[PDB]
């Protein structure tokens, strides 16, 4: 027999009614002059510290006045409020002080909630501060989560003041870890140089430990440029996933050095009978296909986005109704190969046009909810504040639209029109209209030209100029006649390309990528996507450009060759 | 924001864990030598007594040992268990002492739970004791319920020892009530006499108050026996619903002198658009139809059963899908026209064959065929223990079977076979088979003769309990080219059949016939016109019982004549 529930919820609120009117007050806690009368029974059930001080049978259990030092009055009131109600009202301003008060009082409930709250709030401005906070209080869960964040953005957080004030042990494990996301070893060297000169009188004795952690005789990728680039086409990538593997871990190339630009395909068909919307990526350099996990747990019709800072996110989508639309939002971990969750959106969405502009992520379109109220729903997200905010909606409600960013400007395109959003003005300005009405097309950005390619699709290519505000035809995608190419515009190696999947009559899917000539207005054959890999991915697949860790992701083509 | 629930239950289970190991025990209650360590806060939050004792700021809030007298140790332990858990384990053996202990500590929750438990547990044995208990402890709801129960079965409970030990106020408030279910005032007179002679030395001064409450010059239904019975056919019931109403309440005929034998029709198709599955009753002596609020949960497919003590019950059936089958058991209050639910059945049933045998009501079949041993199950209810007991199940799975009781024996009939059950042996015995295989037939018990009438084609088949032989009697006079529908019921100590016949291009006709057992002939008894009656459908269940028309219900719902023969 389980204990009563409606009686427990009534006994708890009856205790609060007595606490507010100060009945049965047997102990008075004195903290920096402020008095807080409470019950010895309630504090023991919530905090094990009071349970130990009251059950000891000493004068602390007999004296009504107990002086608690090094405890904030504001945090103590929150602990007592949680002891009589059970709801913890945490905020990013007083979470670090509440955790210090909770661990000093050893509250299993508050410590667990404050721990998971800090983990899901690790950004790029508090990573270093929370790392020293975790080491000071010995939180192995927060320390590991904060350390991985430092390793992911080490080249961007080593300028903060919190980095030069780190302890000696907090430095020896960061520099020795091979997860530093750095393109060159000089960045790690200079990061160690600025740390020792911050406080020379106290760190002059640690000069030997600093140089012993920075790899100087490593010579990761400066050796390949020395001899030559002579290899099969762009096989410098095979060395990245080979030499880096077998090494004494003292001269290993750091994880940042181990990076490869891969065409990220999300919601693709699965070779094995499974979640029909799988996620795999292809490396144009190593010509290899690596598999990606889907913690989204069968998300469908989702959007993609890649920031200039090489960050990957997904938003919106639909999950199978135990299909229902949700407002989920997940960030991909380039090292752990997962999909952590982040502050959800305000409105549920399906395939929103996610774009990054001036560090902000914008969710455009995405399954219009409430046609009577508004259909052109759009909202922005703050990377650090971790909050969502509504903005000026689209001037009209459209479907299957695309969104791009050029020169800190948000461009949304539709059937034949285009509107430009200015975050500095929070308004929409109609731009030059398109000559052809096309839908379901692909959009890309390169330099000062916006490309709206594909659409009904066709091989028609439109080149728009931001400086001239003109739409003009340049060329047609060279494809075989009577074919059905589902094209996707992608920019790689500082050059616009088209990932064209061609399916012909009675023929299987053929993948191939071409390179466009900007000066000659021509399309050159860049690379044929080997059919010994990259199985059929369907047509509704989403694609984007990003860099991932060949060193560590999930190398599994699983495509049996020697066929027919 | 609402108060958290999981944190509340976690705190409660942690407090229970601390109480089991005796942590932070600040008060020690001493009851008849037994010690109980406990917390003052829990006793204050639960009981208003301890709250007032602790918030007074006297030595009671400072002294750790508090001596509580006139409190049972087991009841105090149960109260503490409820305070630390929230569940109350009540039983019919220690409910009164628990209620007494609760009324001393004013545990609102425990008081209300014990009150409603005592209310739902008034049977035909504890009524007087519970009435005295409620009078001593001033519980108005329990007092009123026990008073109504005593008024319902006064002639059956005035022999109990608890009735002679009642106080003066209880006697003068029971005897003065016009709800005494007694057929003659001599019963109440003898009850008052035995009450006053039970303890003469203490009640010799109350003889005047005793004699002032018994109606002597009433002469309710003897005056009609003096002059004559000369009236329209059996119009004595008219005198009942007229003289009894307008009366100074001192010479009022008691409620027991008002009950009339009426044909109880349940699930009778109704013209009412909202309740088309209502129930109405017809009085053959009054030639009048009365409305019933029978459906307690707007359900149907429930059986009927009338004990020889004139008690109505319905069980089984299914409520519309909010058609989920249920187990609720409802007893009809003939005075308030409202059904009080009872202990639900163990297995759900649809139109169960409910019959009264040796004071027990047996549920026989009445369910869709599911499982060999899972179906054919028979279960009986205990009127006083308020529990269901399983018995020997049916030998074979049957459909549209009837059940009767003769000489305290159970009989169920089927297509062509027949099985007799004996509660003393708890076994099934196949009896004399019938020459015809029929279904949907109606059966009624009249003496040592079982009458199996129906078939869906009518033939009157007589079975002899003493001879175990089936003999043919007759065929119910009716019409083939039309629509027949018979309901065999025994009323006025005579077998009858209420036959509903729908003729070609004509509405349903109603008429009651009387059968002669000796001459083996069916005689026309009384034609039931549609003056206050209407189409009652075909799936309606029928039975015979005595009810008070005085305060049952008054609604014609049918204009007598409607002939626009003006032309």
């Amino acid at each position: 027999r389980q204990i009563n529930t409606e009686y427990a919820v009534s006994l708890l609120e009856q205790l609060k009614l007595f606490y507010e009117q100060q009945l049965f007050t047997d102990i008075v806690l004195i903290v920096e002059g402020t008095e807080f009368p409470c019950h010895k029974m309630v504090l023991a059930t919530c905090s094990s510290y009071f349970r130990a001080m009251f059950m000891s049978g000493l004068s602390e259990s007999k004296q009504t006045h107990v002086h608690l030092r090094n405890v904030d009055a504001a945090t103590l009131q929150i602990i007592i409020t949680y002891a009589y109600t059970g709801n913890l009202a945490m905020n990013d301003s007083t979470v670090e002080q509440l955790y210090e008060t909770a661990c000093f009082l050893q509250v299993e409930d508050v410590l667990q909630r404050c721990r998971e709250y800090l983990i899901k709030k690790i950004n790029a401005e508090n990573c270093v501060r929370l790392l020293s906070f975790a080491d000071l209080f010995s939180c192995e869960e927060l320390k590991q989560s904060a350390k991985r964040m430092v390793e992911h953005k080490f080249t961007a957080v080593y300028h903060q003041d919190a980095f030069m004030q780190l302890s000696h042990d907090l430095l020896i494990d960061i520099l020795s870890s091979d997860n530093l996301n750095v393109e060159k070893e000089e960045t790690v060297r200079e990061a160690a140089m600025l740390w020792l000169e911050y406080n020379t009188e106290s760190r002059s004795q640690y000069l030997s430990s600093v140089l012993s952690q920075i790899r100087i005789d490593a010579l990761s990728e400066v050796t390949q440029r020395a001899w030559f680039q002579g290899l099969p086409p762009n096989d410098k990538s095979v060395v990245v996933q080979g030499l880096y593997k077998d090494m004494p871990k003292f001269f290993k190339p750091r994880l940042g050095m181990t990076k490869e630009e891969m065409m990220i395909f999300i919601e693709a068909s699965s070779e094995n009978p499974c979640s029909l919307y799988s996620s795999v990526c292809y490396s144009p350099q190593a010509e290899k296909v690596y598999k990606l996990c889907s913690p989204p747990a069968d998300l469908h019709k989702v959007g993609t986005v890649v920031t200039p800072d090489n960050d990957i996110y997904i938003a919106g989508g639909q999950v199978p109704l135990k299909f229902r639309t949700v407002n989920c939002f997940y960030w991909f971990d380039a090292q752990q190969n997962t999909w952590f969750p982040k502050t959800p959106m305000l409105f549920v969405r399906i395939k929103p046009s996610l774009v990054c502009c001036e560090g902000y992520i914008y969710a455009i379109g995405g399954d219009s909810v409430g046609g009577e109220l508004n259909r052109r729903t759009v909202e922005r997200y703050d990377t650090e504040k971790d909050e969502w905010t509504m903005v000026s909606p689209l001037p009209c409600a459209w479907q299957w639209s695309a969104a791009v960013v050029v020169h800190d400007c948000i461009y949304v395109m539709t059937l034949n029109l285009m509107y430009c959003y200015f975050p500095r003005s929070d308004s929409w300005v109609e731009m030059a209209m398109r000559q052809t009405s096309r839908s379901f097309a692909s959009a890309a950005a390169f330099g000062d030209k916006i490309f709206y390619i594909g659409g009904l699709s066709s091989v028609t290519v439109e080149i728009y100029d931001v400086n001239k505000n003109e739409w003009k035809m340049a060329a047609n995608i060279p494809a075989k006649r009577y074919s059905d190419p589902c094209v996707r515009a992608v920019v790689i190696s500082n050059s616009l390309c088209v990932f064209m999947r061609e399916t012909h009559l009675n023929e299987r899917a053929k993948y191939v990528t071409y390179q466009y000539d900007l000066e000659l207005d021509r399309w050159s054959l860049r690379q044929h996507i080997s059919e010994r890999v990259l199985w059929d991915l369907g047509r509704d697949f989403r694609c984007t450009v990003g860099k991932l860790y060949p060193s560590c992701l999930e190398e599994s083509p699983w495509k049996p060759p020697t066929y027919l």
